[PDB]
């Protein structure tokens, strides 16, 4: 199963969270092209993005939104509540699958080992081209700084996209 | 087996093959095989595996329809939770297809619920086949109805890979 | 590769996809042509393997359209055969679809030349998936030519088969 590609960066004062849109299941047969896995919470300050299953992040996204509702938008302490709530469950403990969030002036991953990390460089990705989005971010962010956030979170997937077979260019980026 | 669903023009419908059974009517009626009528027909659903799977499914679909005031999406996300949570039905491969008057949704042991780009889905073996021979009656020949959508993508997969029943929303 | 050939209305027509993966999943060419037109634009042919292959086999059969001077048929069955003498082209298991203005044909490296049912043929990983747009749209789109229903056939299998892409060369006769 690979449920879309999703890109995020924090760059020059500004955040954006990109995806593309192509679900496949296996290796050969495309279900969708124009998906949308990013989401926006808490009155659309914080993105969250989860390539995994449409049931595990239904429940993870209730859960982050509950607790940034505890926290008051605190990213921070929202997310390690979170995630050790994850570690907690032992139907969502299995799951290897990463989740990124981000506002204003954070980007965080949250790990169902209750791990949770600030990138280096303030960017990260996710889901089957998500390696291969986050090899050009780090490129773009370190040799064309003069693109902005959003370009970048775009023309990263871009590359995703040309490289992998899992990743199409139907790419959507939200912005803060 | 093969199963096809698509709304088209404020209409909906589902097919596959054809089977002639008895109900609490105690009258024969041909319906299609693993495609039922659920949520007093305001739903239509389909599965491609197992009949004894089919009905599991079905039944769980139905109650979750009912949690959630008949709300797809919501049932289908809960099923899917339920789908991947159970000992032997996450073992299962095949998707079962739900859809009302609004919205088609295809549900997966692996947890996932797709929306379809163009109200447009097909499951079973030869469900590929009916999946490219419905986009391209879905772009070329928008003036075919739901139903006859139905009928001439099975048609088209059975002359690749007669007895086709197309159930009316 | 994915190649889709049609015939419709005295009109022919081949479409092939341009995605070129080497056996991973990683693309490195999207723009790839295998399908070209020889014996001076009088036929079309498409080969579903490798690109390197595809010439020598489109220089082949190009050699034995002149050698015959335009007729497909013997044309492809002396290629058939020359195809599985030659030491290097024999194990190629892919096949290679060739069309002139009356008949399709699929030449293989084990010496067999077909002649497919109807008047669509279609090769390669997403083969079936153009075959069954393209029967739809003869069966329910007829107004359409044969250069568009190759297209529009290969379209289908692009956004549904991983391994072709919607880098769509289309040559008609």
């Amino acid at each position: 199963l690979h449920a879309t590609t999703i890109y995020a960066v924090r760059h020059n004062g500004k955040a954006a969270m990109a995806g593309d849109g192509q679900v496949t299941l296996g290796q050969q047969v495309i279900m969708k092209q124009t998906a949308r896995k990013v989401r926006r919470l808490y009155e659309g300050k914080v993105l969250a993005g989860f390539a995994g299953s449409v049931a595990d992040a239904f429940t993870l996204f209730e859960k982050f939104e509950t607790k940034l509702q505890q926290f008051s938008g605190n990213l921070e302490r929202a997310a390690v509540e979170l995630a050790q709530e994850w570690r907690g469950d032992k139907q969502l403990r299995q799951l290897e699958a990463m989740l990124i969030v981000m506002d204003k002036d954070a980007i965080l991953v949250v790990s169902g080992t209750g791990e949770v990390i600030a990138p280096d460089d303030d960017l990260i990705a996710i889901g089957s081209g998500g390696n291969y989005a986050l090899s050009a971010g780090r490129a773009l962010k370190r040799h064309a700084s003069h693109l902005s956030a959003e370009e970048m979170a775009y023309e990263s997937l871009k590359v995703a996209a040309d490289i992998c077979v899992f990743t199409n260019d139907n790419i959507v980026v939200e912005t803060l």
